């Protein structure tokens, strides 16, 4: 079914599964800032699982594989969401509508400034590319399906065919927007290369969270069913 | 001078710029303890590093960049570049990493350094994913140049805008070069877009492998510095 969808259908279904925008509870210094960001992360996580179950192909996977994809992707997903929300607040991060934070407020946590700077830089790149909400939902799905695909064979083929239809979906949006074939191939490549930076940011994030002192498999295991 | 090149001229130059395959020190005490194996691999990577600078200066667009921006891209890319280099030459050796023609190691020799085996298994999966897709040399040299230009572009006044848009124009030129190679080979436009996307999604795991590698190199306890790379650049 999910392999037999048009560009239009894939977009619609993803536009439909989008979690809602959440609110914080808001000086700071290490403890509270982390507090507010931790809690909001944890609430966003709950909505993430129900969003993933609505990504075409995802539910056709085993619960083992669903869980692994999520334990590898969860912080890339949070981060592309933040970056997407921040696109029209140049030089700030819209954590929540009541928590819009400055490059300068990263200094309130040791090691966080660097992760704000990365994030702000991805936001500006989205703004300059005029990233569309339809392109956003496709990329957030690419991340979900792609960040642990390389780790049975039947499952790998299914994920790779889903990702083929999201490529088609991404190309269709750009053709409908009226881009040339050269402009289409180019914009496809620009958006998928930003995923390597988001992967980078995820890994430096994870690293910085272990300086703080991450969900296990059992965590997500229970939450899917 | 990189925006003048046709697809074929961009491929020609990238093939021509390729570093040679180096050997590991010949007849070290066999078998290895963790230390001596880490000495062999470090000795080899540090030698590969010198050739990588020479290779980097022949990637079209790279010498148009300031020396500061040139070293920033190498700071950010060097381990992803060594790693894609490893997975390509490892392709035709299922379950084996061809570090050198004289240093061919399977998963189990990876266990001889604590933490190395996880990163080993990732490098092995990636080489298999390359085999599975029948990655071509012309494509490989396009991916290796994309890592150099892309990895550090996101962490750069009018100056460094023209550097960031120039890097992006070059990257757009390498994308076109990849499509041309696929269209030339007889792939449909659809298959052309699909194969471009799967090649670029693999760059995201290579970044992952790179950050895990750097994590592991730190754990053990050194890596290229800024100044060092500045020196080799000139
Ligand atoms: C700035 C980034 C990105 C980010 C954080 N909060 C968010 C809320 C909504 C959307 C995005 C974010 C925040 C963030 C986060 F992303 C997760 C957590 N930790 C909690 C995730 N929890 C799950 C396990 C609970 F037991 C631990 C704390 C944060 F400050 N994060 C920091 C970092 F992870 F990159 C480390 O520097
Ligand atoms: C990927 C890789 C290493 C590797 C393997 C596993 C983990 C890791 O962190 C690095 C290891 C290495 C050792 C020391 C340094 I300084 C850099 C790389 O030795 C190499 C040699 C050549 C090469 O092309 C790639 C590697």
């Amino acid at each position: 079914l999910a392999l037999s969808l048009t560009a239009d259908q894939m977009v619609s279904a993803l536009l439909d599964a989008e979690p809602p925008i959440l609110y914080s509870e808001y000086p700071f210094s290490e403890a509270s800032m982390m507090g507010l960001l931790t809690n909001l992360a944890d609430r966003e996580l709950v909505h993430m699982i129900n969003w993933a179950k609505r990504v075409p192909g995802f539910v056709d996977l085993t619960s083992h594989d669903q869980v692994h994809l999520l334990e590898c992707a969860w912080l890339e997903i949070l981060m592309i969401g933040l970056v997407w929300r921040s696109m029209e607040h140049p030089g700030k991060l819209l954590f929540a509508p009541n928590l819009l934070l400055d490059r300068n407020q990263g200094k309130c946590v040791e090691g966080m400034v660097e992760i704000f700077d990365m994030l702000l830089a991805t936001s500006s790149r989205f703004r300059m590319m005029n990233l569309q909400g339809e392109e956003f939902v496709c990329l957030k799905s690419i991340i979900l399906l792609n960040s642990g695909v390389y780790t049975s064979l039947e499952e790998k083929d299914h994920i790779h065919r889903v990702l083929d239809k999201i490529t088609d979906t991404l190309i269709h949006l750009m053709a409908k927007a009226g881009l040339t074939l050269q402009q289409q191939h180019q914009r496809l490549a620009q958006l998928l290369l930003i995923l390597s930076h988001i992967r980078h940011m995820s890994n430096k994030g994870m690293e910085h969270l272990y300086s703080m002192k991450v969900p296990s498999y059992d965590l997500l295991l229970e939450m899917l069913d």
